């Protein structure tokens, strides 16, 4: 029993982080086989960000420009590119701690696990969700960029952001590893508009069911409710439509503890019409939405 | 910016981690140089965990009984002992991935990465306190015994904890590296008394400091108080006599941000007489005491 915001075993994902260097700017690399991968405003200087033109600025660069360096070793750059956000930097030999990898996409309101990074060298690591708006609540420093977010499904790690910048709200953005922004987001210090960032239903549903799993049970109540009433409530606090496919996804935890979705949903309608009362669940004092139902799944039953 | 839960990178763990089988139970074992440990109960059936006499049944063990698999590869077991809870076995080869290591016995309001293991294999790594009665608040399951709570210092790994169980009341108890429980906590299946908790006064006020430093100030106000005058109020809210040292080590945070310590904890009487009046901090509707002021420090400047 219990219940944590745990991060997956970032081992995998140490291995891979290099330091980069180009010009003045350092920041952080993805070394996978003979790649490296970091966000394109590693060629910039502070003049230079506020309107880059990156083909112009990577046109006077060579490949011995960018100082690719993996612990204490140096890395031979032999090619260098630009794909969307992120410039790929070809090295003469494959990572040895390469795991197996996929790049992926995530979806806003799924969740991963960020292993923040300076000079190449990790600091720390923290689950996180990308919110309904493409932005992350992270905690990132100058020197952060190019820190990656991932999942990993047992010797596959997934890798699903690269860190970028912060905006002058203090969230986080970032793109794919492809170099494809999360979000309306440019790679330029401009004002950039976040927008209406909204709860993920779904993910405070499964936090209430890992809630119960874990004896918090307070909260569970008389009433039941529709998806179009639960709908109603859910948009007068800005929290994501509910949807049928929600609703499926959570049938796993709603065979486990025997708690209909609907029933459930009446329980998340009366705390955010009547709020916590100042009590706490799973010792928390509000609704928690960065436990994706896969998340709590996977935690309650320990797959490693 | 930006202000999260954070764990160490969990990679010099990982490569520690083992699986340890006797008779019918597996549980993880911690593999440095040439020794694993674990808890001791690897060597008792449900029946024997009412009063085991630990003695006694590790006499009917032999090396060959301890069955130590690293990954896929299997461990000669050529010595045993017991030494305080845990198990110290002797194999023939050294950890190849042995990290530069210590064992420490941290103090209650200190806090340390967690690397939840099933089966030797890792799940996840969460940050989390020994609480000032000596429980942790973790998140574990059967098969869960022998993953380790460590801190890192560069290169260095300092141990800190052992899991060997959990109480009925669902916080988790364990050992330093030498096998002593934290806490009155002995390793078989009886009643046994968490004792009062206590909310960690010098890591909520960190934590304050770590809000304003991240913009978060609502809650600044024009008062200050004194230790005494303070300490009746955390006397009041079960909270931890705030002492000269905690003034002290407070002193970093005080200087970067410029405010008081006592003008600080004049904040966090407020907010505990008041409440948060449905607002949040970083984040959080309570006030949290995961973080202390060292894990501040590091996190705000970010050391790797
Ligand atoms: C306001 C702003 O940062 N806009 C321009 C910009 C756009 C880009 Cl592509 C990159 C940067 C640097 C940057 O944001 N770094 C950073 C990352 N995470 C935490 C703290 C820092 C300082 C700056
Ligand atoms: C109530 C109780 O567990 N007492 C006896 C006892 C004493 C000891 Cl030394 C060990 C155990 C097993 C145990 O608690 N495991 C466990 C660990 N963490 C999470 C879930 C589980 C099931 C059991």
């Amino acid at each position: 029993s219990g219940f944590r915001k745990m991060a997956f075993p970032s081992g995998k994902v140490e291995g891979c982080m290099v330091q980069v260097t180009c010009g003045t700017t350092t920041l952080n690399g993805l070394w996978l086989d003979d790649v490296v991968y970091c966000p394109r405003h590693v060629i910039c200087t502070s003049e230079d960000m506020l309107n880059p033109n990156y083909e112009d600025l990577l046109i006077r660069k060579s490949n011995h420009n960018f100082l690719v360096q993996a612990g204490n070793v140096q890395l031979r750059v032999i090619g260098h590119s630009m794909q969307n956000c992120v410039l790929k930097l070809k090295v003469d030999t494959a990572n040895p701690k390469t795991p197996k990898y996929k790049f992926v996409r995530i979806q806003p309101g799924q969740t991963f696990s960020v292993l923040a990074c300076y000079n190449g060298s990790p600091s720390g690591v923290y689950q996180c969700a990308m919110r309904p708006n493409f932005t992350i609540k992270g905690s990132f420093l100058n020197g952060s960029c190019g820190s990656v977010g991932f999942n990993i499904d047992y010797d596959c790690v997934s890798f699903c952001y690269m860190h970028h910048m912060e905006l002058p709200t203090g969230v986080h953005a970032g793109t794919d590893l492809e170099g494809n922004f999360y979000g309306p987001f440019v790679d330029r210090q401009t004002a950039q508009a976040a927008g209406t960032d909204t709860t993920i239903t779904v993910n405070v549903l499964a936090w209430l069911y890992a809630a119960v799993i874990n004896g918090d049970r307070w909260f569970l109540n008389r009433f039941t409710t529709t998806l179009n009433d639960f709908n109603l409530v859910a948009m007068k606090y800005n929290y994501e439509p509910l949807t049928q496919d929600h609703v499926d996804i959570l049938g796993p935890l709603s065979a486990q503890t025997g708690i209909a979705v609907l029933d459930m949903c009446a329980s998340l309608k009366e705390l955010l019409q009547n709020g916590m009362n100042g009590r706490t669940i799973l010792g928390s004092a509000l609704l928690e939405d960065e436990f994706t139902p896969f998340d709590v799944v996977r935690q309650c039953s320990g797959v490693t």
